[PDB]
C-alpha cells in the first residue's frame, strides 16, 4: 500500500542542489523562533536562510548549521537546520532557502503571544507514513474546514525501518511528500517506536539516529537535555512532548525533567496544558494492549494532581477516545485495580490512524470497557480547536468521509479554568 | 556517619604513582578472562599487567588502556582497564600492577569451567557507600566461614552525589576501601540510582559519566550494546544484570537485549538462572515502595516463562525475601491485580542494606503482605552458596550477629531440575 518512488507526492523540486525535505517547528519556548530544515542532494551548498515580514519588509538572513550522516550502506544527503530568532507575534513572514543555488520560498505565520483567552487550532497526526491512506489523510488535514495552524504529530513518521536495511531513501521521500504542509505551518515532533531503528544486526545501535538528524526539536528551551522530551507554549496552550522509548524510571533525565516542568506550567498564562507520547497509557485495542502500563505507573498520578487537559498518543491504528478516568490508587494487595471516573484527569485520545504502511487495527478488547468512551477503527486525523480559556472542540474526520464531516466530536471543558462535567 | 578522609581504610598506598583503587571482574562469558582496572594519581604509567600461574610460572603482559574524565571543578587521576584473557580454569593468578614505577602484585582464582554440577558461592553485596557500617558489613564478608569467590553487586556504590558538586572524590575513597576485597575476587556491577549522576545544574548531563569511566563491564560477550545492562556465565550460573534506569519500553535496546538473552539460556549449561537490577520489584517497604511497578509490567512474565531461580535487587536500606509469587494476570478490569503463589517464579530479594550512608529504611507496610515471607531492617549482605544443580543455599547474615551466623538462612530448589516446594 506504500506509494510508489515514482510518485507525484515523491516528486525532486527542479534546479541544481534545489532544496528539498523542507519543513519547519517552533524554534523557542514562547514562539518568536523557527527551525527551518531541509536537504539538499547535489552539494553541501548554503544553510543561510532569508527572511522578512509580509508587513516590515526588511530582509535578513540567519546562519544555520549543515550535518549529514550513514546508516547502511545509505549516505544521506546535506542536512540543513537553521533557526530565525526574535520574530513578531501573529506576522507572516517569507523565508528562501537554498540561496547559493536554486532557491525556492516558502512562509509562514508566527502564532500570537501567548495568554489566558488565546485561540488557536491544533492538528492531530499520528503515525502518518507513506501509503495512499497517508496522502488522504494529510490532504483532509489540509483541506480542513477549520483552519489547522500547527500539527502535534504524536510519531512514527516514515516507516522506512519497514524496508531492507531500513532503506533510508524512504525517509527522504517521506519529506518531500510531507513539505507540501510542514514547509508553511510547524509540525512539534513526537518519537515512535518506528524512529528508535535499533538494528544490532547491521551494526546501527545509536537510538532515534536517522530521526533526531533530520528532525531537530527547541529541546534546550525548556532545559531539557534529550531532544525526545521538552517542552513549548504556543498560543494559549503549554505542550508537553514525551518518549515512551527513553528511560522513565525514578531518577532518571526524563523522569526528573518532568517533574520539574509540570511545577513550572502555569494555567493564568497558557490555560490548556496537553501532552504527547507515542505509547497510549489507556488502550483498549488488541494491538499493543497495556504497552502503555509502565509509564502510566510512573506519570499518571501526575497528571491527574496537574489536572491535564488531554493526552494525546498514536502507537495503535486506530482512533480512541477515553472517559475522564483514573487508576492510581493500587498498592499490590488493595484489590483497587479498576480505572474510576476522574474529574480531574485528562481524556486520553489515541489518533494513529493516520494511515501508516495502510494496515488498520481493528481487534479490539470486548466488550469495550467502561473507561472507554469512544473507539473506531478507520483511518484519519484530529483537530483540537481552542476557542478561549474554557472552551476546546475537538473532532475526528475519517479519510471515507468528506473533509468537512466530523465523525466524533467533543467539546473540552478546561480541568482549571472550566471544571465541568464534558463527558458524554 | 560516612568514614573520615583520613580513615585507615582510605589510606593511599605508598610509592611514586603507586597503583591504587584495584578491582577486577569477570572479562568474558564464560570465565576466561578478567578486566584489571586501578587507577594512578602522580601521572598516566603503563597499562600494562603482568600475570602468572601459580603452576605455570610463566610472566605474561597484557597490554590495555587508559582514560580520564572531569566533572565539575573535579579533575580525575589516570583510570587503567585491561583486560587479560585466554586464561585457564580453576587456577590461582598473580597480577602486577604499575610496572612503570612502583609496583603492585594480587591474585584470582579463575572459577572452574561452566557445569552443570559446578559448585560456586556468590557473596551479595547492595548499597554499600563508605560509611562505618559499611566498613562492617565488607569485614563480615571477608571473615565469612563460607569463602565468597564471587560478590554480585546490587547497585549504589560510593555515594559520592550525596556531596557538594558530588565530590568525585568520595569516588577515589571508596575504590581504595573496597580494594581489600575487589582487587582479589571479581565484583559484578549493577548500575543503582546514586550512579546516574543527572546534574544539569553544573552541566553534567551524562547518565553513568563516573561510574561508567571507574568500572567496566565485558558487556560486548553477550551482544549487548550497552554497559548497563549484559550477561555472564560462572561456574554453573547465568547471570543477567539489568539497569533499572535506563530504557526498557518495548522495542528499546535493553529490552530487545534482555528477550533475545533469555532465549539463549541453556538450563542443561548452567542451571541457575540469577537476575541483578537495582530497584526491587517486589518490595514491601515504606521507601521507594512501588518503584519497582513499572519495570515489572515489563518482565515479571518472562522471569515467570523462563523460571528463573531468583532475583537480587537493592534500592531499599534493608532485608527482605519473598514467596515466589507472579502478578501476572492482571487486564485493566478483569480484576486480577494480587500476587498469587507461582512455583514457575524466582524468589525476589532485597539487599541492599549494605550500610549506604548510615540509615536504615525500618517503616514497612503493615501488616506485611502475603507475598512477604521475611523482612528485617538491619544492615548486613548475602551469600547465595550453590551446591549442586539442584540445590543452592541461600543466607543473611546481620552486622550485629558474629560473622557466622544466619538470621536467615533459605535452601534454593532449582526451578528446572529440582521443581519442589520450597516456601518458608
Ligand atoms: C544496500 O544493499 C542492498 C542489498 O543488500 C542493495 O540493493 C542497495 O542498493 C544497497 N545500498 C546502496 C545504495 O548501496
Ligand atoms: C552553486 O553554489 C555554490 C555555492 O558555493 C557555488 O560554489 C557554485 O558555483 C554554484 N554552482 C553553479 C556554478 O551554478
Ligand atoms: C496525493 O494527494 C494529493 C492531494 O489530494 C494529490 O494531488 C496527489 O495526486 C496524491 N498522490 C497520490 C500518489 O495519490
Ligand atoms: C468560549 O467559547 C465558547 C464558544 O465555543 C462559548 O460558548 C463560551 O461562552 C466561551 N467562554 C468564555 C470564557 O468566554
Ligand atoms: C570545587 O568547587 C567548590 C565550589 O563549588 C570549591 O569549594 C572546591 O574547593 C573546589 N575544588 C576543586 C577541585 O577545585
Ligand atoms: C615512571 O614511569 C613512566 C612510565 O614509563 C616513565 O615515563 C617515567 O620516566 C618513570 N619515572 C620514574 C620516577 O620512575
Ligand atoms: C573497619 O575495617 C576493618 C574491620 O575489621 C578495620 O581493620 C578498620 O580499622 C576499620 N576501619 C574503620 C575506619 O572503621
Ligand atoms: C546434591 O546435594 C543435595 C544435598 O546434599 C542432595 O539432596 C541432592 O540430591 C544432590 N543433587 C545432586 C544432583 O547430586
Ligand atoms: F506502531
Ligand atoms: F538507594
Ligand atoms: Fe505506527
Ligand atoms: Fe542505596
Ligand atoms: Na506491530
Ligand atoms: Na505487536
Ligand atoms: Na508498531
Ligand atoms: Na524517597
Ligand atoms: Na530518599
Ligand atoms: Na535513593
Ligand atoms: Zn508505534
Ligand atoms: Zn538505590
Amino acid at each position: 500500500r506504500d506509494m510508489p518512488l515514482d510518485s507525484d507526492v515523491f516528486r525532486v523540486p527542479p534546479g541544481y542542489n534545489a532544496p528539498q525535505q523542507v519543513h519547519i517547528t517552533q524554534g523557542d519556548l514562547v514562539g518568536r523562533a523557527m527551525i527551518i530544515s531541509w536537504v539538499t542532494m547535489d552539494e553541501p551548498g548554503s544553510s543561510a536562510v532569508r527572511y522578512w515580514s509580509e508587513k516590515n519588509g526588511r530582509k535578513r538572513i540567519a546562519k544555520g548549521k549543515m550535518s549529514t550522516y550513514r546508516f547502511f550502506n545509505y549516505s544521506s544527503g546535506f542536512i540543513h537546520h537553521t533557526t530565525i530568532r526574535k520574530l513578531k507575534y501573529n506576522t507572516k513572514y517569507y523565508y528562501e532557502v537554498g540561496l547559493r543555488n536554486t532557491t525556492r520560498r516558502f512562509s509562514f505565520i508566527t502564532p500570537p503571544q501567548t495568554g489566558l483567552d488565546v485561540p488557536y487550532t491544533f492538528g492531530l497526526i499520528g503515525d502518518l507514513g507513506q501509503s495512499f491512506d497517508s496522502n488522504t489523510t494529510l490532504s483532509h488535514y489540509e483541506l480542513s474546514p477549520k483552519k489547522g495552524q500547527t500539527v502535534l504529530f504524536v510519531g512514527d513518521l516514515s516507516y522506512a525501518d519497514r524496508y531492507p536495511n531500513h532503506d533510508n531513501v524512504r525517509w527522504d521521500t517521506w519529506g518531500r511528500f510531507t513539505e507540501r504542509s510542514v514547509a508553511y505551518q510547524p509540525w512539534i515532533w513526537t518519537a515512535g517506536n518506528h524512529e528508535i531503528e535499533f538494528a544490532p544486526e547491521i551494526n546501527e545501535t545509536e537510538p532515534f539516529k536517522p530521526f533526531s538528524y533530520r528532525y531537530h526539536v527547541p529541546y534546550e528551551a525548556s532545559q531539557s537535555t534529550s531532544p525526545f522530551w521538552y517542552s513549548i507554549k504556543r498560543a494559549s496552550a503549554h505542550i508537553i512532548v514525551l518518549s515512551s522509548y527513553s528511560a522513565y524510571g525514578r531518577g532518571t533525565p526524563q523522569y526528573t525533567w518532568l517533574k520539574k516542568e509540570l511545577r513550572k506550567v502555569k494555567r493564568s498564562e497558557t490555560p490548556w496544558l496537553i501532552v504527547l507520547m507515542h505509547s497510549p497509557l489507556y488502550n483498549s485495542y488488541n494491538h499493543h494492549f497495556m504497552e502503555g502500563e509502565a509509564m502510566r505507573t510512573k506519570f499518571e498520578a501526575w497528571f491527574v494532581k496537574y489536572k491535564v487537559d488531554v493526552v494525546f498518543a498514536g502507537h495503535v491504528h486506530a482512533y480512541e477516545r477515553s472517559e475522564r478516568v483514573s487508576n492510581i490508587a493500587y498498592k499490590i494487595t488493595n484489590g483497587l485495580c479498576t480505572p474510576v471516573k476522574d474529574q480531574s484527569a485528562p481524556v486520553y485520545i489515541t489518533i494513529g490512524d493516520a494511515g501508516n504502511y495502510g494496515v488498520i487495527d481493528s481487534n479490539m478488547i470486548q466488550p469495550q470497557p467502561e473507561y472507554s468512551a469512544f473507539r473506531e477503527a478507520s483511518f484519519g486525523h484530529g483537530m483540537f480547536d481552542i476557542k478561549n480559556r474554557t472552551h476546546a472542540h475537538f473532532s475526528w474526520n475519517r479519510n471515507q468521509d468528506g473533509v468537512a464531516v466530523e465523525a466524533d466530536s467533543v467539546w473540552f471543558f478546561n480541568r482549571h479554568w472550566y471544571p465541568v462535567d464534558d463527558s458524554t
